[PDB]
């Protein structure tokens, strides 16, 4: 089955038969689309499927489906799942894992990078502080002094489902929040309970707006540890703007490097549930849902105060004039600092030129609309226009609970 | 199952059970999300009708009543007989009502008990089209304190003796080709704006023109009309601090008034139902005015401000957009002409939604449409999970006349 994806700008009109690969549920019926929802131990038995899928997959990739290696290493993975019921990837296939994960990931609007990931591989990881270690130098490869590279580290895949490795933050740097007791909070809202966790297991919280909270890392299915990221490996950029002098006195900044540690990365079968991995910030990210979500830093009055603007009434356009200098100082700050961002505009537009390579390369692209359109001038991107198709592929990376709420204390 | 939907700001979680009661198909399935896709016999129609008296009668609290019983018998007699039946003036206008209240792409309906209904079943002729719309028209502006109405023309019948409105909305602007290869005017229109003329407008060739009204009824070919000008309120467009913005030479007209559409009632079928309530400031200044493929005027306003255009990290197109849109709003607030704008427009879409949650078990929102096409997450909706799904009664889109219509 053929399925039409039409761009109404262009009337470009893309086909895409890769959708046939797909195998993971949406959430969505024939009676009921759920687009907009944020979040809609394996036995032998469907353990050889998934891994002969993916196996197959990697060997087509490498021209080499059907090859005595293609039969060979199908006969060792089926034997050693049998055998011991799970099995170990080797490194190639763990790249070419890791770096499709990224391609089928249809929320990321940066794919048009995916073959470019330095994969860590931290298999050999066996305690908290060697966890510490490998982060750390993910950490300093990635940042490489601002101009960041793209990377992710792969921490021993679960077995039984009590020796997991987790990474308890959910980027590996952010910063801390904390409730005060008349209801308001100091910091980022978004990270409060994972604070309050980190001040119980010991960590002495400076009690600052912009405190890096300390990596609280799972290894083999432990209780978690506490540890301090260099601060010298941690690159963060003081928020200026280009023409507004009194913008740098709302003393804003931010780190330089976005780093999702909480998801877990999936490959024929096999579940990596600490993953940490990086790229580079688009500049709405920050400027828009970091500074002026309700929920998060919330900055749009102060800075619609300082500019003056008429607040009295909605329809003046006071946020969204607001919002427009806030992320012209996001973007000019990093640049400044030659530190790697890419705004919403580049970034879309790549991503449209990746997408439409993608169907033709490859047969389609997996893409979730509600999540590649950027959170401001939606429409004045060329992602709004563009109809798109999402579904699941793996390998893939996916959402898990947060530790804290599975977890057996020891 | 009952689903439940969580709005990310606020934390508020609602249960929806409406969905339940949906009949019709989304497009997606479990394997694919086409939630970002413009556009995915006397038998079928007594369980139709059947359907929507169920709703009507229970609505008015004679659920089970014998005139509920006496009213389904009757239709069920009328449609044995004569093949289709024909609503009560009541069921009407719940009808239309409910077809906006279930309108998942529509984000102005805590409005929608709010509607004049003008039926207009006892049409016969263009003509008799071009008089109801006159009034429909003149109704809904009302001066500029705009009332939203709807206009209800004759039912399908054998599909041969259909009423159409060619045009897409009752006042749009003409779009033409030009030798340069550019396009004056609206570039939407072009192919509208052209079978006006292939059928006898005489064009100004402007960059505003409103074009003719294109009527059909009972399946005749259509005629053309102009809409009385002094009926058509326009709102020049002038910025509150820019005084170099008239200059311009941009307008927009009051009324938006969606006539393309069909409106579907209890297995009916009306193929020329316009109706129309008012805009909300980003239709025109974000997608009419700046849309690429349509006045595309971004650069302009860029220049006329002297911004950076070199690169698009000093976001100058941003900050021209909503220079536009202040513009606009200002424009229509300064002469009288109702207009919301996206803050306080999701902003009540939110209460409705509310609204609807805990009154009817739900509201079918298509979030991609619910979203403005500017500043996205400042606006309520955008933190809020919603489910789309299909209701009837409801308003459907149809095929172009022209690509269907046998002269
Ligand atoms: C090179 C620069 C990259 C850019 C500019 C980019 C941009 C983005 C943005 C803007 C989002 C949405 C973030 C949000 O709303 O929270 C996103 C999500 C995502 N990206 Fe990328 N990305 C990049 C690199 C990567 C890399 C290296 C990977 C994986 C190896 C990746 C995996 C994903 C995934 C899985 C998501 C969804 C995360 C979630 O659901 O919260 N991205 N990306
Ligand atoms: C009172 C003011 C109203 C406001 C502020 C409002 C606003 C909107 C907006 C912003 C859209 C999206 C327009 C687009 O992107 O093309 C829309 C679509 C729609 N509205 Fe409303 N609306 C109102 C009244 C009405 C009325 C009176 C009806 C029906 C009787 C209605 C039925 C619909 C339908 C069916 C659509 C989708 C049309 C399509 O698919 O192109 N609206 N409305
Ligand atoms: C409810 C809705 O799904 C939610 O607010 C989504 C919308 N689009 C998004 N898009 C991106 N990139 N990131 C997000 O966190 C969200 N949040
Ligand atoms: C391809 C995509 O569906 C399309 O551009 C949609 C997106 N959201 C929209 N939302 C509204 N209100 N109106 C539109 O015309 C669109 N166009
Ligand atoms: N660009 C990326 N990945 O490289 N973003 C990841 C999520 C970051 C998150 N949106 C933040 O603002 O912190
Ligand atoms: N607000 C309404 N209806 O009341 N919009 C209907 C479609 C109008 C279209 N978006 C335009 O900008 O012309
Ligand atoms: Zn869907």
């Amino acid at each position: 089955r053929f399925l039409k994806v039409k761009n109404w700008e262009t009337d470009v009109v893309l086909t895409d038969t890769l959708h046939l690969k797909s195998t993971l549920e949406t959430g969505c019926t024939e009676h009921i689309c759920m687009g907009s929802i944020m979040l809609p131990v394996r036995t032998k038995d469907q353990l050889f499927p998934l891994a002969k899928e993916f196996l197959d997959q990697y060997y087509s990739s490498i021209k080499r489906f059907g090859s005595k290696a293609h039969m060979d290493r199908l006969e060792e993975v089926n034997k050693e799942i049998e055998s011991t019921s799970t099995y170990q990837l080797k490194d190639t296939e763990l790249i070419y894992g890791a770096k499709h994960a990224w391609r089928n990931a249809s929320r990321c609007v940066g794919r048009i990078q995916w073959s470019k990931l330095q994969v860590f591989d931290a298999r050999d990881c066996t305690t908290a502080h060697g966890m510490f270690n490998y982060i750390c130098n993910h950490v300093k490869y990635a940042t490489n002094k601002g101009n960041l590279r793209s990377a992710i580290t792969i921490f021993p895949q679960r077995t039984d489902g009590k020796h997991d490795f987790r990474v308890w933050n959910s980027q590996l740097i952010r910063y801390a929040g904390y409730k005060q007791p008349d209801g308001s909070t100091l910091g980022d809202p978004a990270n409060v309970q994972f604070t309050e966790i980190c001040i119980q297991q010991g960590w002495k919280a400076p009690r600052g707006r912009f405190d890096v909270l300390p990596l609280l890392l799972q290894a083999n299915g432990n209780d978690p540890e506490l540890f301090q990221i260099p601060p010298e490996l941690v690159l963060e950029v003081p928020i200026r703007h280009p023409k507004f002098d009194w913008f740098k006195d709302l003393g804003l900044k931010w780190y330089g490097l976005p780093a999702v540690s909480n998801m877990l990365l999936e490959i024929g079968g096999l579940e990596f549930s600490a993953c940490p991995f990086s790229g580079w910030y688009m500049g709405t990210e920050i400027g828009v849902r970091d500074y002026c979500d309700n929920s998060r830093y919330n900055i749009l009055e102060e800075v619609a105060k300082k500019m003056d603007l008429d607040m009295r009434k909605t329809s003046s356009l006071w946020k969204d004039q607001a919002l427009v200098e806030i992320n012209i100082a996001v973007l000019y700050s990093f640049q400044s600092d030659k530190v790697t961002i890419v705004d919403h505009h580049s970034a879309t537009e790549s991503f449209i030129k990746h997408m439409e390579n993608e169907y033709r390369c490859r047969g389609g692209c997996p893409a979730d609309w509600v999540w590649i359109v950027p959170p401001m001038s939606g429409s004045i991107t060329p992602v709004f226009h563009q109809e798109m198709l999402n579904y699941r592929l793996t390998p893939s990376f996916e959402y898990q609970p947060d530790p804290w709420n599975t977890h057996v204390w020891k």
